[PDB]
C-alpha cells in the first residue's frame, strides 16, 4: 500500500498529470528530472525485487482517469503549502513522517539550497528505498551521494542536507532519539504526514502529534488520510487550523488554465466520481508558533 503510493505517482506523470509547472513551480528542467527520477525508481525496482515491480507496473497502467485526478490533487495540494512556507522561511528542516516512496526531496533540495530534509519509515520500507538511491545513476547525482555506504546506524543515508532513517513511530524512545540528533529546536519545520495516521491507532497518533509539536517552536504540519472537523481537531493546540476535503482543494485551489490543461490530457466526463471519491479523502494545515 506504499506501492499504491508509487503506482498512482507514476501514472499521473505518464498522462501528463504531473509534474505540473504552475502550482509545483518546477522548470523545463527540473520537470524533465521529475519524470526521470521517478522512472528511473520504476526500472531500478525491478533489480532488487521483481514481485515489487509486478505489483507497481500492473497498478500504475490500469490506473483510470477518476484515480489519476485523486493522485494530482494529493501532490500539488500538499506542495503548495510546503512552497509558501519554503518562500517565508529559508533557513527550513523538514520531517516526512511515512515517507514511503515520495520523490519530493529531489526537486526540493535543488531549489531550496538552505533545506534540511529528514525522511522516517519502518526498517524493512527504507531498506529498500536506500538501495534504489545508491543503485541508480541520476538517483544518486542528485542527492550527492557516493555509491559507497559511508552513512552509520539506523541512519541509511547521512550526506549533509538529506537524512534516510528507520524508526518505529509508534514507539515514542525512538522517534525522539531521532528528531534530538538530527533536527532543531528554533529552526522553521514541516512536518509531513502523508497517509500514514490511518495505520496507527488514536492513541499512538495522538502521542506524535503532541510530542512533536512540542519539540518544536515554529511549524507546518500537512496531513492526509481516508476518513474533516474531527480529523482537524487533533491539532487544536495549534492556534491556526484549516482544514478541507480534496473536493474543495479541486475547485478552490486548481485556477482555471489547470482545469483546462488535465482535460486536454483525459477528460472527465462527469465529475461525479471524482467528489464521491474526494470527500472522503482530506487535507489539512495547523500552524502553531511558540516563542
Ligand atoms: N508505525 C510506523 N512507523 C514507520 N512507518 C510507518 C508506520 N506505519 C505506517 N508507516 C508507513 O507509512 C507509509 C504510508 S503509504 C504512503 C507513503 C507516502 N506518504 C506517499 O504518499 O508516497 C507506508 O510506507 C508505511 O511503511
Amino acid at each position: 500500500t506504499d506501492y499504491d503510493a508509487l503506482s498512482c505517482k507514476l501514472a499521473a506523470i505518464s498522462v501528463g498529470y504531473l509534474p505540473s509547472s504552475g502550482l509545483q513551480r518546477l522548470s523545463v528542467d527540473l520537470s524533465k528530472k521529475y519524470t526521470e527520477w521517478h522512472r528511473s525508481y520504476l526500472i531500478t525496482l525491478k533489480k532488487f525485487s521483481r514481485r515489487a515491480f509486478g505489483k507497481v507496473d500492473k497498478a500504475m497502467r490500469s490506473s483510470f482517469p477518476v484515480m489519476n485526478y485523486g493522485t494530482y490533487l494529493r501532490t500539488v495540494g500538499i506542495d503548495a503549502a510546503i512552497l509558501e512556507f519554503l518562500v517565508a522561511n529559508e533557513k527550513v528542516q523538514v520531517v516526512n513522517l511515512g515517507c514511503g516512496s515520495d520523490l519530493r526531496m529531489l526537486p526540493l533540495l535543488q531549489m531550496f539550497p538552505h533545506l534540511a530534509y529528514v525522511d522516517i519509515d519502518y526498517n524493512e520500507s527504507v531498506e529498500l528505498k536506500n538501495s534504489i538511491l545508491r543503485e541508480s545513476e541520476i538517483l544518486r547525482i542528485s542527492l550527492g551521494l557516493s555509491k559507497e555506504d559511508t552513512a552509520k546506524s539506523p541512519f541509511l543515508i547521512d550526506q549533509g542536507r538529506y537524512k534516510l532513517a528507520a524508526c518505529d513511530l509508534n514507539d515514542i524512545t525512538e522517534t525522539t532519539r531521532l528528531l534530538d540528533v538530527c533536527t532543531k529546536r528554533e529552526i522553521p519545520t514541516i512536518v509531513i504526514s502523508e497517509c500514514l495516521l490511518c495505520y496507527m491507532h488514536n492513541n499512538e497518533s495522538q502521542l506524535l502529534i503532541n510530542t512533536i509539536m512540542s519539540k518544536f517552536s515554529h511549524g507546518l504540519w500537512i496531513s492526509y488520510d481516508p476518513i474533516k472537523e474531527k480529523y482537524a481537531s487533533r491539532w487544536s493546540a495549534a492556534p491556526n487550523v484549516i482544514v478541507n476535503d480534496m473536493w474543495e482543494i479541486f475547485n478552490a485551489q486548481i485556477p482555471e488554465s489547470e482545469r483546462k490543461r488535465l482535460r486536454s490530457l483525459q477528460f472527465l466526463d462527469e465529475l461525479e466520481e471524482l467528489k464521491v471519491m474526494q470527500t472522503h479523502y482530506i487535507l489539512m494545515k495547523a500552524q502553531w508558533h511558540h516563542h
